[PDB]
Parts: C-alpha cells; sequence; structure tokens
C-alpha cells in the first residue's frame, strides 16, 4: 500500500486515525496504533482490510496501490463519474 | 490482489507460473508452487512481491488491486500512452 494514498483519502474524508481504523473493523484499543503503522509505511494491511478501508474513504481500493500521481487522479476522478461519462471515456482509451 | 488480473496479465505476457516467480525472486523451488497459490486466491502476494510481479508483467502494479473491469482497462491501456496524450486524456478527466 502506499501510505500517502491512504493519508491523503482519510484526511478528504475528514476523519481521525482511530475513526478510520474501528469502523474498518479494528478492535477500539488497537485501531489508532495499527493505523499508524500502516500511516508511516511500517508495515501494510492485507488487500482484504485495504477493501474495508476503501470502502469507509469512499474510494476505489486501487487508489491506495496506485504509486503514479496522473494515474490516482484519473482512479479518484473515474470514482465521481455517471455511466454515460464512464462509457465517455472509457472509449476515449479503447481507440490509443 | 485480484486473481483474474494476475492470471490475465501473466497470460499476455506469454509466461509460465514457474517463470514469472522466479524472474521475480521467488527461490526455483518454491516458485512456481507459490504462484499457483496466488493464481488460486489460496493468499496473496506483499505489495513489495506484487511490484517485482508488475515489472516482469510490465503493467502498472495497481491493475492486479483493481476490481472494476472497466476502470482495470483504462489503467492497462494508459500504459501504453505516450506523454501528450497522457496529458491529453488527464484533463478530459480534470474538468469532471
Amino acid at each position: 500500500m502506499l501510505i500517502r494514498r491512504l493519508k491523503d483519502a482519510r484526511l478528504r474524508a475528514g476523519i481521525s486515525q482511530e475513526k478510520l481504523g474501528v469502523l474498518a473493523g479494528i478492535d477500539e484499543a488497537s485501531a489508532s496504533a495499527r493505523m499508524n503503522q500502516y500511516e508511516k509505511g511500517k508495515h501494510a494491511p492485507d488487500f482484504e482490510m485495504a477493501n474495508r478501508l476503501a470502502k469507509v474513504l469512499k474510494i476505489p481500493v486501487s487508489y491506495l496501490y496506485t504509486p503514479e500521481d496522473d494515474l490516482a487522479q484519473i482512479i479518484l476522478t473515474w470514482n465521481e463519474l455517471n455511466e454515460q461519462e464512464r462509457k465517455r471515456i472509457n472509449f476515449y482509451i479503447r481507440k490509443k
């Protein structure tokens, strides 16, 4: 997991390390210590935990794994496009 | 990691489970057994291993973590766009 992606997305959500961890199913007593390990890159969550984090954060989960800043922006923005404008840009890309 | 993403990308590369594992730094004696665990979803690699896999497979690493088929296609295709056509579609998206 890339730590900047997790931290940026948490701060956009307006929630603390603890609340993110508790909503993602970490025991309350461990939640802030565990989230801080993740956010400092001390160790990384399993994919199942990342999905729970992404659902709390309302982002596509692969945003957390995208090292390319410009691709990460596409992911984050796509997340808020309608079905017409998704399929729109889909075929901008499907020609390449 | 999503197993379909890893398998699709390996088969596009034209290489076996063993060769993928060996190039990604797994010991030769374990390489095919380990890769098959990953591809069957029996357990999942750490992010550092996923990055080594992605570099062998010549894909952006977050392709392996993207459950949305249409977003995964954007990732895969972006991977083969030039700097002008990357920045092109960048601003198709930056207006949203």
